[PDB]
């Protein structure tokens, strides 16, 4: 049963892996690990491989291992990065230290193909539909992305897209806080799953435009450039903020009507200006979802309301415990032994 492993070294990193996967070649990593391409001889498609970086190292890390592996063992969607496998070369709990994970190599993110660079519209629709129904599955199970950038989006040669947890944020071979809602900067503790529209407006923009819609320096510039575009609260968003700080300063600001957006983005498709409208509100509660963003016009070449799937519920109701490191390491490897594969379709 068990598959039969073996070993190399990589940027100075040991890599276990099974027979099975040939030809490692970095391309990457980021805060949590470390990728490699590879060769998996079992479906003969190239994968991508994720070795998790020191994934018991504290209760905190532990603890976002278990999230990570609980999180990618449920998504099934094609818009969404999915699991062929997670493995690890321990026989037992004891000397269990390692973790990998498996998924279809893409071979790209959008913060490549933008190229610093205009696409066509037909292109954009196709990029935005598919992140929306990524979304809209993702958003079924309640979970909010909040950190939707386009390094989390990996693009393959067929223009298909999948929504990452987590990109490259370094390549073996553009700011994060450029595609943050204003909420989460304002530390509001509590979101709506619109954040993660916020975000997606901000990726259409720059994909119509070749330019970052708010290339802020820090928070503070980031959010003057954002009121500059959308105008300063209304009465309306006024009544829902609790803080008294941000209130008396927001009210403070020399106010600033909205802009008219078709002034502003001049020669796109009146309809993808239409939906920026929808998405770039201020106030979360009058974004557009991202089920209701599918049936928008400007999708009406993709929009299949028979195929546009929601997720099995979701229980995170592990995120509100606080258990000891090798708790979290035990219930890890459970997740490693219950795995069960996908069909090769
Ligand atoms: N997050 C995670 C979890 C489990 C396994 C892997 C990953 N992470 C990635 C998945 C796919 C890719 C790419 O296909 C890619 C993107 C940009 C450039 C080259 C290739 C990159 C990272
Ligand atoms: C599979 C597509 C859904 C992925 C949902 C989780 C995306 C990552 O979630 C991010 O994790 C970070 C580190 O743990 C946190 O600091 C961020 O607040 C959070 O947005
Ligand atoms: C310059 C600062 C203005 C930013 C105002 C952001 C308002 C975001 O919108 C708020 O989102 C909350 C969820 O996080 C909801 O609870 C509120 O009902 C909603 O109005």
């Amino acid at each position: 049963e068990r598959p039969t492993f073996y070993r190399q070294e990589l940027n100075k990193t040991i890599w276990e892996v099974p027979e099975r996967y040939q030809n490692l070649s970095p391309v990457g990593s980021g805060a949590y690990g470390s990728v490699c391409a590879a060769f998996d001889t079992k479906t003969g498609l190239r994968v991508a491989v994720k070795k998790l970086s020191r994934p018991f190292q504290s209760i905190i890390h532990a603890k976002r291992t278990y999230r990570e592996l609980r999180l990618l063992k449920h998504m099934k969607h094609e818009n969404v990065i999915g699991l062929l496998d997670v493995f690890t070369p321990a026989r037992s709990l004891e000397e269990f230290n390692d973790v990998y994970l498996v998924t279809h190599l893409m071979g790209a993110d959008l913060n490549n193909i933008v190229k610093c660079q205009k696409l066509t519209d037909d292109h954009v629709q196709f990029l935005i539909y598919q992140i929306l129904r990524g979304l809209k599955y993702i958003h079924s199970a309640d979970i909010i992305h909040r950190d939707l950038k386009p390094s989390n989006l990996a693009v393959n040669e067929d223009c298909e897209l999948k929504i990452l947890d987590f990109g490259l944020a370094r390549h073996t071979d553009v700011a994060t806080r450029w595609y943050r809602a204003p909420e989460i900067m304002l530390n509001w503790m509590h979101y709506n799953q619109t954040v993660d529209i916020w975000s997606v407006g901000c990726i259409m923009a720059e994909l119509l435009t070749g330019r970052t819609l708010f290339p802020g320096t820090d928070h503070i510039d980031q959010l003057k450039l954002i009121l500059r575009l959308v105008g300063t609260p209304g009465a309306e968003l006024l009544k829902k903020i609790s803080s008294e700080s941000a209130r008396n300063y927001i009210q403070s600001l020399t106010q600033m009507p909205k802009m008219n957006f078709a002034n502003v983005f001049i020669g796109a498709n009146p309809l993808a200006v239409d939906l920026l409208e929808k998405m770039l509100v201020l106030d979360s509660d009058k974004r557009i979802t991202a089920a209701q963003a599918l049936a928008h016009a400007y999708f009406a070449q993709y929009h299949d309301p028979d195929d546009e799937p929601v997720a099995d519920p979701y229980d995170q109701s592990f995120e509100s415990r606080d258990l000891l490191i090798d708790e979290w390491k035990s219930l890890t490897y459970d997740e490693v032994i219950s795995f069960v594969p996908p069909p090769l379709d």
